[PDB]
RNA sequence: UUCAAGGGCGGGGAGCCAUGUGGACACGACCCGAAUCCGGACGAUCUACGCAUGGACAAGAUGAAGCGUGCCGAAAGGCACGUGGAAGUCUGUUAGAGUUGGUGUCCUACAAUACCCUCUCGUGAUCUAUGUGUAGGGGUGAAAGGCCCAUCGAGUCCGGCAACAGCUGGUUCCAAUCGAAACAUGUCGAAGCAUGACCUCCGCCGAGGUAGUCUGUGAGGUAGAGCGACCGAUUGGU
RNA sequence: UGAGGCGCCCAAAAUGAUCGGGACUCAAAUCCACCACCGAGACCUGUCCGUACCACUCAUACUGGUAAUCGAGUAGAUUGGCGCUCUAAUUGGAUGGAAGUAGGGGUGAAAACUCCUAUGGACCGAUUAGUGACGAAAAUCCUGGCCAUAGUAGCAGCGAUAGUCGGGUGAGAACCCCGACGGCCUAAUGGAUAAGGGUUCCUCAGCACUGCUGAUCAGCUGAGGGUUAGCCGGUCCUAAGUCAUACCGCAACUCGACUAUGACGAAAUGGGAAACGGGUUAAUAUUCCCGUGCCACUAUGCAGUGAAAGUUGACGCCCUGGGGUCGAUCACGCUGGGCAUCGCCCAGUCGAACCGUCCAACUCCGUGGAAGCCGUAAUGGCAGGAAGCGGACGAACGGCGGCAUAGGGAAACGUGAUUCAACCUGGGGCCCAUGAAAAGACGAGCAUAGUGUCCGUACCGAGAACCGACACAGGUGUCCAUGGCGGCGAAAGCCAAGGCCUGUCGGGAGCAACCAACGUUAGGGAAUUCGGCAAGUUAGUCCCGUACCUUCGGAAGAAGGGAUGCCUGCUCCGGAACGGAGCAGGUCGCAGUGACUCGGAAGCUCGGACUGUCUAGUAACAACAUAGGUGACCGCAAAUCCGCAAGGACUCGUACGGUCACUGAAUCCUGCCCAGUGCAGGUAUCUGAACACCUCGUACAAGAGGACGAAGGACCUGUCAACGGCGGGGGUCUUAAGGUAGCGUAGUACCUUGCCGCAUCAGUAGCGGCUUGCAUGAAUGGAUUAACCAGAGCUUCACUGUCCCAACGUUGGGCCCGGUGAACUGUACAUUCCAGUGCGGAGUCUGGAGACACCCAGGGGGAAGCGAAGACCCUAUGGAGCUUUACUGCAGGCUGUCGCUGAGGACUCUCACUCCGGGAGGAGGACACCGAUAGCCGGGCAGUUUGACUGGGGCGGUACGCGCUCGAAAAGAUAUCGAGCGCGCCCUAUGGCUAUCUCAGCCGGGGACCCGGCGAAGAGUGCAAGAGCAAAAGAUAGCUUGACAGUGUUCUUCCCAACGAGGAACGCUGACGCGAAAGCGUGGUCUAGCGAACCAAUUAGCCUGCUUGAUGCGGGCAAUUGAUGACAGAAAAGCUACCCUAGGGAUAACAGAGUCGUCACUCGCAAGAGCACAUAUCGACCGAGUGGCUUGCUACCUCGAUGUCGGUUCCCUCCAUCCUGCCCGUGCAGAAGCGGGCAAGGGUGAGGUUGUUCGCCUAUUAAAGGAGGUCGUGAGCUGGGUUUAGACCGUCGUGAGACAGGUCGGCUGCUAUCUACUGGGUGUGUAGGUGUCUGACAAGAACGACCGUAUAGUACGAGAGGAACUACGGUUGGUGGCCACUGGUGUACCGGUUGUUCGAGAGAGCACGUGCCGGGUAGCCA
């Protein structure tokens, strides 16, 4: 047979690759030495391109301008404070530890100063429940209970550009727009319409999968397709 | 080998070498003949998909939201007219793109995919130039096994290579003698082999041989016949 | 009355009859005898040759002899010889002419040798012994040359049909040049360019090449010449991205990812310092020249201390206002031209870069002070301050002044305006889409001077300069989109400017047939056809008006109805237009969107929701995609994926994510099943590898066992919007459940053209209903559904040459002439036709018939025409792609163990190692990673296998190893998918010996038992069948283990006749059993009951292992057991319609051929019925046949191809006759029939469903017969069906994929050499002429049929009803001819009129070969 989809991906072609060259920047939180004394305004509110979002632009008063992971409740002329001693407001960004419980807040750190990687997408956030001296338990959006450093760094509220989900593309040529801005191959042929050579499922006189589509987690790449080790599948039960 | 017996192999000196020649096996193996498989290279000037930077789309039609004015109403709002100018929107040989029917013309062509009429799209998932990326069990693919320079169910070039075939074709001077087998046994064997039958040639042996007939001593149950001779069928009558 | 001979009836086939033909009758037939002849290579005979043998001989040299008992031959074995090359030895020829070549003479059976003449002009032989890239008719053989083809095809076809008359030059002119007239091109056939080409550019001189003809011309040939830059490009900058170096990997590199650095990366078309005007050359030109201007740098001088913040470069899509130049147009003036019925029409009326200046818009400031005003095309604005007023900043490639008594113009060398490309500047809207960067510039003055190198620059840019082998009808980017009329228009049509007559061969025929494009056709109107394919109809604009349905958008231009020009005078909107909307009156035509441009409409059903995608080159679709729905995986040191590694994509991403899949808009819904399979979770117990550990073993080791036990498995649970399933039976069973909503004869329904209805004259169609559904059904999604559609089917109106049924015309060909000039094809011969024969499908064989030769045109009957080593089918121990619970392996994932790896069966720690963090430092941590190994999963990937037999192959079967009877032909041998049927064991006795004994069955006496008799065998003997057996081979009893060990002979296996295992018969040696003994026992009475090498285990003795001894553990001689049943032994599954190759007519489909069971038809007998009556009519049983249409059988012909079914068209035939003519019978009154005879002249038609053939149906009819010609007819047509590649449905399958199921789509090559015929000529023969005839023969259907009237309301008949002979009139079909008449055509002609151009008028061109409309002569036609 010849290679699936999902092998040729791997290689990092062209097709596969998401418009880097035009994403504007890796929203990072800052790196300050201490104290907290680190603040700036908000300058501007950009889109981003790469997660289909508001990012603002802030200017700090060390010169510095970087955008950034704005939350919702963020405009122009706003002061956004960062450090251990930062005021408890949307926008602003301090460990856990300073963080009062209940508060929904986005931009989570995994390791403290990796500038953030936990609820980042529209609308979402994550919800600091639990506090200690070792461990800040926090529910992330798909409702894990994460157990994390009280040193990792956090911003308050919910990512802007809630509720984009809602409405419907409607047409393909939306879809087109918004897959033409990240690194996906698009549209999709299934499986089930392709010939034996190309996919596992491909082949027939008429359209339906060769074996059962629950494989194994052991199945080397050219065969993992289909329902990827599902502990069940379908709706009822 | 063997208590034993009986068997196997060997034994009363002919070989070695050379030259010519018959035949066998390995090798290209009398010659040509095809679809493969493998290695290293050369191709994205075609084309597929992506990216960068540019360019293109007469004219008309329909008239979304929003807004306005007016009437009605306590309000909510509603109705009318106007404004507005939305749309993978419509008409359209605008440019441009595509390719449905004619199964027309052509079919040693104008052309190794052409011509004419007809037909579809034509502000978008649009078309297009240039630049650029992806390379061969690998790309690319809105998937047809499509496309990757007239080459694709695994590109092209050279090499491995004089690939192998039990399959088809061909294998060149004269004459004299003998003269088949198209069968048997085994065979992944039945389009092939081996071993026999049979053909031929050579050396050896040394007096018989037997294709015909008659007679003698034997073998035999086919034709025919018959079945109160077995056996099993198969009529009727007192 | 019996028998015999010969004949007769019975007796039907397709192009032209036959005994080979003629033809034959007291035979030229037949039968019985006879006589004589002809007739082979046989037989006889003369000579010769070969071979064999004999005599003589060294001899195979001579000579003599023998052959009645020698003389054919494919494959093949054997043997003597001819010829070629070069070597050697011996020996010769040649310039007094070698070799070779051409023609000719002689020898040899022959390969071949040799001579003569001519040519040639320098080499050439012989004998012997060697040598070898040593002998050709063949291979779709190779290379070269050449003939026919043939003076043939092409040099016509394209919406660009282009030329003509004069003249010039010249040896020569249709096409080279000039003038005129006439045309073509308008986003191109014009102008400027990119790529690419590469000198093609210009000049001169030429024509051997090239140019579709010619050429004096040329992109050709030769020689010269030609490209000038500070201000156009490159150059510089950075883009997607590329490379180089370092680092790292790799066995290694010219390999490889990341991270650093550097460099590269844009000539039309990214960014960017700066040029305009005129002039000039044969050829350059923002480059040269003249004039004017500008930029950068540097130097000097002055100013300036500012100088880096910021601005710019610098940016998406849609709508839109304002500013505004060119262009166009309008008014008017001037200059020049044109026209001449008028007073119109055309051209020009010029002038840059640059410098200076002006400024709308936006933004802001002051003033002011709106409580409702301001403002817009629109949104909008405001007490947080609206309008107004003043002001700051601030635009054009624009205005204005200079530039400019510069330039340009023959001249005048204008002025206003409107609409306004360019250019400038604003406002609004959209995004699940956010629309480069860097260099540079600005910021940041002025003078004067100096410098400004290097590379490109020609020309083409395309129906001749590029790519496509070509001067190729193809392909190929940008800018000119503002030239006029027209109109909505960058549309058509017409015309400027500019270009061209080079989409480059011509001349001639009223110019025939035929073909390509096309116009028009009366009446009818889809009757055509698979199907309205093709064509046609409709059309622009305004007014009125508009259904079902609907997701409320749409449907919709629904449909339907009306209007439409010109002229005169006006109104309204607007600032106005040379903008738009209307009014009144007048008025012409057949026609006013007058041409051009320009929808045909309506309805039902199927499918996919829609726009979109696709098989470059036969599929555009229902297929893919899609939004939408759904499930799965993953918290990011993730899931998924790429890499060998170093590393990488996703990711400048983070669950509202993105990966992996299914379904495929909305709406109503989506039932039951977890047994199998998959996935996932759990698990007492069971199973589960290696290391380590224990035991045995070994001075060690191999090895054997044990204990512990991971993932995995067993087991349990979860899960179907996982794979998939949803029946049989009865009022449960398989295997979990047992089909719910719906839909249903379906693109799924075999039966099937289901039934009913609608519709039609008629409807395998279509729609609706029913529906038991061969074999519907729920995200393998079910149902429904508006809109959409080059998707499938059907209906109606309209339309029409699709048809009835064809005609005429137009243009280009075709035909003739000049010039140019191929190809395909060719074993040979060839004037054939009818029959026959033959490998069964002959121009060539056989018999006849016909036939004088050559040539022109034609349409294609035949050469199983040409083209392609058949795609179909089978075969090959062929190939490839694909699949899987085929075989074997390889990646990869999971898991244990070892190493890295450290301190203190569960736990702490830090120090390796990993990651986070800039770092301090944090997280993690002996784990993870990495290296190694073990177990599991493992079509993700690789190599392969997947047998043979066979009335082809497959399915089935096994005639694949064995035994018996028969087949089998009285020895032996003997085949078939031949007939009957068995064996793959069983038995410790069912073996062995001995003793005693005789059985089946029947009878008689007291089905057990006892007694007698008859009883050669019918009993019994393990099991087929055949055979053997009676004091036994059977029965009973007793005893016994010979079913023993060893080694042979012979036969068999395998006749003859080689071959294994196996088997048997018969010995010997040893040991035994039984018997008095002879003797019997080498298993069972005989013929079936069976298996090699390698390896293991097993039995007993011995041989043996590398210097050597001991021990362990090995190697071996002999034999037993373990299986290969495909049974003389491989370890082994499938699909291909995506296919590929080698071959086969060794083998199937189609056609032919044989057969004829089948089928069609007939006959013999005649039961029976027919009210009686076999035979008017019907007709069984049985029996005998004919045909070659069906079907089947066979496997002869072809697989280096004989093109399918159906249809069509055109031709001939058969008769078994449907009609028509003439007859016979009748259950014949008549009329109408029924049955039969002769008879093939003619006729046998039109339609509805269906691809159909067939068949069903309708209405007509004299009747609407059947069949043959390769199931006549594809070098004739068509292409609906079968049967390629795409796709769907049902069924089947784990799957690829399959189907003798359905469905949508899906290509039709060739220039005719021969032959054949239709027609036309030229010659020869008969043997200079003119005119007229004859008639051997040949062709015809030239005529076939019907209706009507009189006969006649007659004959006949109760009546109803109702004939004929004959005579007439017409119709239909066929045929031949003709055009007065009717009709068509009529691009002859005349008129009307639309647009545009020539100024108007007059008169004309174009609008495709007439713009359109109306009329239409001749001719040709129906
Ligand atoms: N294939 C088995 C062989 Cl032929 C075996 O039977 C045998 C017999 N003789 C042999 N030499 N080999
Ligand atoms: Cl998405
Ligand atoms: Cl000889
Ligand atoms: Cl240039
Ligand atoms: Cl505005
Ligand atoms: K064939
Ligand atoms: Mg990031
Ligand atoms: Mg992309
Ligand atoms: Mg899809
Ligand atoms: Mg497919
Ligand atoms: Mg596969
Ligand atoms: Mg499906
Ligand atoms: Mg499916
Ligand atoms: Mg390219
Ligand atoms: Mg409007
Ligand atoms: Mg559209
Ligand atoms: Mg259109
Ligand atoms: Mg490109
Ligand atoms: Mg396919
Ligand atoms: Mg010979
Ligand atoms: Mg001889
Ligand atoms: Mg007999
Ligand atoms: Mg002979
Ligand atoms: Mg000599
Ligand atoms: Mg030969
Ligand atoms: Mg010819
Ligand atoms: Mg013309
Ligand atoms: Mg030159
Ligand atoms: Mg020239
Ligand atoms: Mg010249
Ligand atoms: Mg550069
Ligand atoms: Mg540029
Ligand atoms: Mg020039
Ligand atoms: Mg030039
Ligand atoms: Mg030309
Ligand atoms: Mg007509
Ligand atoms: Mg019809
Ligand atoms: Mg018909
Ligand atoms: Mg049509
Ligand atoms: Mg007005
Ligand atoms: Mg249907
Ligand atoms: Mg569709
Ligand atoms: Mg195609
Ligand atoms: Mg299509
Ligand atoms: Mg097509
Ligand atoms: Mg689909
Ligand atoms: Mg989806
Ligand atoms: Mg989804
Ligand atoms: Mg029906
Ligand atoms: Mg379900
Ligand atoms: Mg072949
Ligand atoms: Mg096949
Ligand atoms: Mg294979
Ligand atoms: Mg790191
Ligand atoms: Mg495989
Ligand atoms: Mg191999
Ligand atoms: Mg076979
Ligand atoms: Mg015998
Ligand atoms: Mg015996
Ligand atoms: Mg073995
Ligand atoms: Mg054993
Ligand atoms: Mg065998
Ligand atoms: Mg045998
Ligand atoms: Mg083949
Ligand atoms: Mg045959
Ligand atoms: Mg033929
Ligand atoms: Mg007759
Ligand atoms: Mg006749
Ligand atoms: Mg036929
Ligand atoms: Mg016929
Ligand atoms: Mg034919
Ligand atoms: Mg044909
Ligand atoms: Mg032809
Ligand atoms: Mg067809
Ligand atoms: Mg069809
Ligand atoms: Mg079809
Ligand atoms: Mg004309
Ligand atoms: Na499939
Ligand atoms: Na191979
Ligand atoms: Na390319
Ligand atoms: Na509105
Ligand atoms: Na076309
Ligand atoms: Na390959
Ligand atoms: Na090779
Ligand atoms: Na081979
Ligand atoms: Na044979
Ligand atoms: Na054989
Ligand atoms: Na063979
Ligand atoms: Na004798
Ligand atoms: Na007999
Ligand atoms: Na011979
Ligand atoms: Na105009
Ligand atoms: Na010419
Ligand atoms: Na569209
Ligand atoms: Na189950
Ligand atoms: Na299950
Ligand atoms: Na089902
Ligand atoms: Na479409
Ligand atoms: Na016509
Ligand atoms: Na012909
Ligand atoms: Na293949
Ligand atoms: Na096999
Ligand atoms: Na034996
Ligand atoms: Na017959
Ligand atoms: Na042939
Ligand atoms: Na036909
Ligand atoms: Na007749
Ligand atoms: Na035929
Ligand atoms: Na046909
Ligand atoms: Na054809």
């Amino acid at each position: 047979g010849r290679r699936i989809q999902g092998q040729r991906r791997g290689r990092g072609t062209s097709t596969f690759r998401a418009p880097s060259h035009r994403y504007k920047a890796d929203l990072e939180h800052r790196k300050v030495e201490d104290g907290d004394v680190i603040a700036g305004t908000v300058v501007d509110i950009e889109h981003d391109p790469a997660r289909s979002a508001p990012v603002a632009a802030v200017e700090f008063e060390d010169g510095d301008r970087r955008l950034i992971l704005a939350p919702e409740g963020v405009g122009v002329g706003d002061e956004l404070q960062v450090g251990v001693s930062a005021e408890i407001a949307p926008g602003n960004t301090l460990p856990l530890a300073e963080i009062p419980e209940g508060v929904p807040v986005c931009n989570v750190e995994s390791s403290p100063g990796d500038g953030g990687k936990f609820a980042r997408a529209s609308g979402v956030n994550a919800q600091l429940l639990t506090h200690d001296r070792n461990v800040a338990v926090v529910k992330l959006p798909s409702g894990e209970m994460k157990r994390l450093d009280p040193q990792c760094r956090a911003t308050i509220g919910v990512v802007a550009g809630g509720g984009r989900t809602d409405k419907p593309f409607v047409k393909a040529g939306n879809k087109h727009h918004k897959m033409k801005a990240r690194g996906t191959k698009w549209p999709n042929v299934r499986g089930v319409a392709m010939n034996a050579v190309d996919h596992p499922f491909g082949g027939g006189g008429r359209q339906h999968p060769g074996k059962p589509k629950s494989i194994s987690r052991n199945a080397p790449p050219g065969r993992k397709v289909g329902d990827i080790a599902s502990k069940r599948t379908g709706r009822g039960g």
